């Protein structure tokens, strides 16, 4: 819920913005050799007082108070524009400082009832330790090698993507990823090429991995400054980063040293750089719509302006966390653009998603967007489409037009290149976020294939819950960083094990989901580690559970390779077929379905009629999630002879098989997805991965005690195979055929685990 007030706080704000609204773009430190200048906008203080130091804090060797200034007034043709502003002459590189702002609220200009605060610059790019203290770095240093060669690694479109959302930490944490000890858990874990699973050299991790994998973009959690981690206590310490203090200026905790300010800096660089050299582009968590507490650096510099005030004198509470900035305010409005640029420019960053995008304003979010279009617009902008509480906001913004949130139901005024992460497909998927045991489509819910059926269209054919511009502002998923898992919640809700161990229903399922989330229109977006049956142990809020619970299990890259590589072959699916990648609404009507989109039906069924040359000219889906299988027959009957290029045990781009008319028998919890015989011949597009079949056969009879699995790579790559972890205990390998581990040819290799019984 939002609510439009209007009150004195608002007023006040309104009238500072009328007056006193500044836009140099030089607020904060302008660092050079010959001078420093430091400018601080703050109308309703009558003095700032800078406080240079040596050290960020006073428990560092060599920690003294420098020296302190007075910041006069600035004037601009005898009127004063609200900032504070002194020139230091001389070499004052790498000496840290402060404010002390003695000022009134915003509805008590002029009068004498001040208050003094000691505050970090608002604009800090540096900090000391916790980010309690900025610094003056020269910032053309902490450029790591190369850097002026670095490029953005963006997409040519967004839906394109497959979004890997993945969390600094998590990344390395695990000792199995076999990054050194120094950089597991940093920014560095990032810039190690040749990683390995233990460092055993068999099978690759980490950024090797990503680069195996295709992902095309990665989603970076929060690194951002932010206060819920201790930059000197332990190092095990684990957060997600959504309270922000300092937007401009990279975490501390995800650097070998943060007490140096030039480290956090140069160490974030490294990480971007490392990724955009493996050809994968970066999103930057930011959450712009609140700050950690409201005693910030906004609040000290100018009380009550930077956020939104309810009638009372109370902060509101729209993100849950007992205040939300204040975006429609004319400064607050330049400081998130800013911010923005600055983060893409500097840290080279190439997309963003927002944290609670319903509670920034759809007019903001549009100017945001206009000014990452001059820079490049492929820089890719999403967000959640909601907000966590109820919000009070005032009834118009700085520019004069309406208050309107940037929620779901306002798609329709929001621009059509800020995709919303899609709660719809989502539930229709995998079952409502807000139970973890909550059945979805894939799990057997009959209803929600309405969800399943919309969605597969981002939502933007027609209305369930929300409309899509385009399926450009839609982002195709089924999972992130909150709430469960997919997997998790598959497990929760089915019975059949443990969190995070393994099961063949399970893995059917997830299976069936990535097919869901990569046959469908707009961005696909995967939870890191969601390949590979990722688990939180069940956790449905893991924001500052252990690091070893939320780190990525790499042991699960080889215990769910199979899995992996059905993901890397949906993926492939994806991207050679331009109808799944389709921005506009251009191939809304080709999606010839067999039974009614809101059908509740056990058996989604359609059919795509591509129009591009040199590419498959048509495409069945079948999501079964029966329990049997079941025959299903497309309404589509122009097209009857087809080439299977995915089905319930292996996905990819080579034909798994042949049917004739237009029915095909659709395994158990199992999609298939087939393509025209003729344009799969003209078109010519095949797999070049290696494959690799494990069977598992009771010996002394040759039938199948578990079902086959198939492994995929690229030629040159190695692998390893394992046995079935649903086997009963009572089986023991006698013997292994073909290679149980090697490298992947490209002529199809073999494996075959024989059984015989066995007394646990």
């Amino acid at each position: 819920s939002d609510y439009a007030r209007d009150n004195s706080y608002t007023k006040a704000a309104e009238d500072i913005d009328a007056q006193y609204a500044y836009s140099g773009n030089d607020l904060g430190v302008t660092y050079t050799k010959d001078a420093t200048t430091f400018k601080v906008w703050s109308p309703t203080a009558t003095g700032v007082k800078l406080n240079i130091f040596t050290k960020g804090s006073d428990d560092e060797q060599g920690a003294s108070k420098v020296a302190s200034y007075t910041l006069e007034k600035m004037l601009v043709d005898g009127e004063w524009n609200g900032v504070w502003t002194i020139t230091l002459v001389g070499e004052w590189k790498d000496y840290y400082y402060t404010y002390s702002v003695t000022t009134t609220d915003t509805t008590h200009i002029g009068s004498d009832a001040t208050k003094t605060y000691e505050t970090q610059d608002v604009y800090s790019t540096a900090t000391g330790v916790n980010g309690k203290r900025s610094m003056i770095v020269d910032l053309d240093e902490t450029d790591p090698e190369g850097w002026s060669n670095d490029s953005h690694v963006l997409l040519d479109k967004s839906t394109k993507s497959s979004v890997w959302e993945l969390h600094i930490k998590d990344f390395s944490y695990d000792k199995a990823s076999g990054v050194s000890d120094a950089n597991r858990g940093k920014y560095l874990a990032f810039t190690e090429n040749g990683t390995t699973l233990n460092g055993e050299g068999k099978v690759s991790t980490c950024i090797d991995y990503l680069k195996e994998l295709g992902v095309t973009t990665v989603q970076l959690n929060p690194f951002y400054d932010f206060q819920s981690v201790n930059e000197a206590g332990d190092d095990s310490q684990f957060n997600w980063g959504y309270d922000p203090v300092n937007y401009n200026v990279p975490e501390g905790s995800y650097s070998s040293n943060p007490y140096d300010g030039k480290v956090r800096i140069k160490e974030c660089k490294e990480m971007i750089k490392a990724l955009h050299d493996a050809g994968i582009s970066v999103v930057m968590d930011v959450v712009y719509n609140h700050t950690y507490s409201t005693d910030s650096c906004f609040q000290y510099t100018v009380p009550n302006y930077y956020y939104r005030m309810k009638t009372t004198g109370a902060f509101s509470d729209g993100s849950g966390c007992g205040n939300e900035g204040a975006t429609e305010r004319a400064m607050y409005r330049q400081y998130v653009i800013d911010s923005l640029k600055y983060w893409v420019n500097e840290y080279h960053v190439d997309g963003f998603r927002f944290d609670l995008m319903g509670l920034m304003d759809v007019e903001t979010m549009n100017m945001a967007r206009e000014a990452l279009d001059q820079i490049d617009p492929r820089i890719t902008m999403w967000g959640e489409g909601w907000a966590g509480g109820d919000s009070y906001h005032p009834t118009n913004t700085c520019s004069g037009t309406k208050f309107y949130p940037a929620t779901q139901a306002n798609a329709s005024r929001l621009s059509d290149r800020i995709a919303i992460f899609n709660d719809g497909i989502r539930d229709g998927i995998k079952g409502s976020a807000m139970d973890i045991s909550d059945v979805g489509f894939i799990q057997g819910s009959k209803s929600s294939a309405k969800g399943v059926s919309y969605g597969v269209r981002a939502n933007s054919s027609g209305t369930y819950k929300w409309k899509a511009q385009a399926p450009s502002q839609c982002v195709t998923y089924d999972a992130c960083h909150d709430n469960a898992t997919l997997y998790d919640q598959i497990i929760a809700s089915t019975g059949l094990a443990d969190y995070g161990e393994r099961n063949s229903e399970a893995v059917k399922m997830n299976r069936l989901a990535s097919a869901i989330i990569y046959t469908s229109q707009g961005i696909s977006f995967t939870l890191a580690g969601e390949e590979m049956a990722r688990s939180k142990d069940g956790d449905t809020n893991s924001y500052k559970s252990a690091a070893n619970l939320n780190m990525i299990k790499w042991q699960n890259v080889v215990d769910y390779a199979d899995v992996v590589s059905y993901y890397k072959g949906m993926m492939q699916i994806k991207s050679a077929f331009s109808p799944l990648t389709a921005m506009d609404n251009s191939y809304a009507d080709k999606y010839t379905f067999t039974k009614k989109v809101s059908a509740s039906t056990n058996q989604i069924s359609f059919t795509i009629q591509n129009d591009v040359e040199g590419e498959w000219n048509k495409m069945a889906v079948i999501y079964n999630n029966a329990t049997t299988a079941a025959d299903v027959t497309l309404s589509d009957t122009s097209v009857t002879d087809w080439v299977v290029i995915a089905n319930g045990e292996t996905a990819g781009l080579d034909s798994l098989g042949e049917v004739t008319g237009s029915t095909f028998t659709v395994p158990a919890r199992s999609a298939i997805v087939a393509v025209d015989k003729a344009g799969y011949e003209s078109a010519g597009i095949h797999s070049s991965k290696g494959k690799v079949k494990v069977n598992y056969v009771y010996e002394a009879t040759g039938e199948k005690l578990e079902d086959s699995v198939i492994l995929q790579g690229s030629v040159g790559s190695g692998y390893v195979t394992v046995p079935s972890a649903v086997i009963p205990d009572t089986y023991i390998v006698s013997r292994i055929g073909g290679n149980a581990e090697g490298k992947y040819t490209s002529d199809m290799q073999e494996v075959t685990y024989y059984y015989t019984d066995y007394i646990p």
